[PDB]
């Protein structure tokens, strides 16, 4: 097998169900498994917070360990990807570069530039899809060339298409005996960087740890506990876990239960929601912004950086909202309906700030930040597309009360409020100043007053949204 190959990890930080890396190994006599850490590229394409950096480095550490157990290695190269390739195609006499066929525009542009470099330097480029359950193009073709714009229509097209693609086999020590992974000269240059190399605090405090190994453990620990959700989203978004592998595992449980257990089928539905947004995002221009986006309602959101700042820094004065944003910032993950609460509050519900700004904050702070899922759900929660019950607005006081009447979640993440009686824990501004003194927390000093009046703001915003939907009837109809 002739090729000397670089495989470029970008997502796909796993060895199970990795069709591109498998294709690389089957076609090559020597291989260099590489992650290019390109700060200039990421600076131009992404917003990445400290917790996300920690999860990436942990996932790279684990990938290095798993490759090393098979007689190989991970090579982390720090630089601009074009210069890195010019240098290392020469150093390693490369004839093939492999990389996953990611759908993100910034990844597609990188891929286009790498293909152009291959035409110049003399390497072929091979890609396989490792991020989706289905061949997205097949879904588009069955729907006449355009993506389904409702989940119902999406499911109808999938029922014509059939089952998802199956995972490919695991990689083995024999693969790296047939296709050798040489230790390069100057190998200390290729170590996984440590947090201080990225100027981030050294200790990661997220209850999440990156990597394929922890992803697989968590997956199996969830199914055993089932005998709160999976908490697997960061592993799917980073590629530490294959959605095809998880889909098939759920099918295995359904089969062994003689088709009598529907909970695994419900969880398969969560991955179909992921696939829905990936499919729309892959075939919709300007998907992650409002202007020029053909399915997005055009809404003149306020430019009010101070409102955004208060929301982002958990200083809205609504404890339920600030507690969620605090868990997001400190841990990097929040429950689906917690995301509903704060996204509705920021956009159509209260602050009337663009969903694009909420998306960018979530991108920075979420371990599971995902181009397609995040944009799709932010359009949903702002009632810009997909969701149309705009007279229904989450109450930033009452919603948590049903869940957690005593406010234990609030007291955990906002300990300044920990001594407030539950009668005030969701609306501490209604306490008298003397009750505030007794709780040790003066509103406006230790914890802010509420930044809007929810009743007045949501009333305002309902009238604004109604004008939008009465005028842009055709746009709203696209996703209903
Ligand atoms: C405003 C907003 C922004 C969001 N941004 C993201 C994001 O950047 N990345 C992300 O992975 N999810 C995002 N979500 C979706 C959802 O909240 C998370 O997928 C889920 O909370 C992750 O927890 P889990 O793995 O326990 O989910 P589970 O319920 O265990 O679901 C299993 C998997 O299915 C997928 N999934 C579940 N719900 C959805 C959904 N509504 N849409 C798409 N895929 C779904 C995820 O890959 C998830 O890991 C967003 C939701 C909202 C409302």
């Amino acid at each position: 097998m002739p090729h000397r190959t670089i495989h470029l990890f970008r997502k796909g930080l796993r060895l199970h169900d990795n069709p591109t890396l498998l294709a690389a190994l089957e076609s090559s006599e020597t291989i260099y498994p590489v992650y290019v850490l390109d700060r200039r590229f990421l600076a131009s394409a992404m917003h990445i917070g400290a917790l996300r950096w920690h999860f990436l480095l942990q996932s790279l550490e684990d990938l290095h360990k798993n490759l090393s157990r098979l007689g190989a290695r991970l090579l982390v190269i720090q630089g601009e990807y074009e210069s890195v390739l010019r240098d290392h195609v020469q150093k390693w006499n490369i004839t093939q570069v492999t990389l996953d066929a990611e759908m993100e525009p910034f990844y597609k542009e990188m891929e286009a530039n790498i293909r152009r470099l291959g035409a110049e330097l003399g390497f072929e480029v091979l890609s396989r899809v490792g991020h989706s359950l289905y061949d997205t193009k097949r879904i588009l073709d069955l729907n006449g060339g355009s993506p389904p714009l409702t989940y119902k229509r999406f499911l109808h097209i999938l029922s014509q298409l059939g089952d998802p693609e199956v995972p490919v086999r695991n990689l083995t020590a024999e693969d790296f005996q047939r296709c050798m992974s040489p230790e390069p000269g100057l190998a200390e240059r290729y170590r996984v960087p440590v947090p201080a190399d990225l100027e981030i605090p050294p200790q990661s405090l997220s209850p999440w740890t990156g990597g394929e190994t922890e992803g697989l453990r968590r997956l199996e620990q969830h199914l055993t506990d089932q005998g709160s959700t999976t908490g697997l989203s960061p592993y799917f978004s980073m590629g530490c876990l294959s959605v095809r592998t998880f889909f098939q595992r759920l099918s295995n449980i359904y089969a062994q239960a003689k088709h009598h257990s529907l909970p695994p089928v419900s969880l398969q539905g969560q991955l179909l929601w992921r696939e829905f947004f990936y499919t729309v995002a892959s075939a919709t221009q300007n998907f992650t912004q409002m202007a020029g986006n053909p399915i997005c309602l055009q809404i003149h959101w306020y430019e009010d950086a101070e409102r955004l700042h208060k929301w982002k820094t958990a200083q809205t004065g609504f404890p339920w909202i600030d507690a969620i944003m605090t868990q997001l910032r400190q841990e990097g993950w929040i429950h689906h309906l917690a995301r509903h609460a704060v996204a509705c509050f920021l956009t159509r519900g209260d602050l009337w700030i663009s969903w694009e700004e909420g998306m960018k904050v979530f991108e920075e702070l979420l371990l599971d930040a995902d181009y397609s899922i995040n944009a799709g759900n932010w359009m949903w929660l702002s009632a810009s597309a997909f969701f149309h019950h705009y007279t229904r607005i989450f109450c930033p006081v009452r919603f948590g009360k049903r869940t957690d009447p005593e406010g234990q979640y609030i007291r955990k993440y906002l300990p300044v409020l920990k001594n407030f009686p539950t009668k005030y824990i969701y609306e501490p501004w209604t306490a008298s100043e003397e009750e505030q003194r007794q709780a040790g927390c003066i509103i406006g000093r230790d914890y802010p007053f509420p930044m809007v009046n929810h009743k007045e703001a949501s009333d305002r915003n309902l009238q604004l949204m109604r004008r939008v939907r009465e005028e842009q009837r055709g746009t709203a109809q696209l996703t209903r």
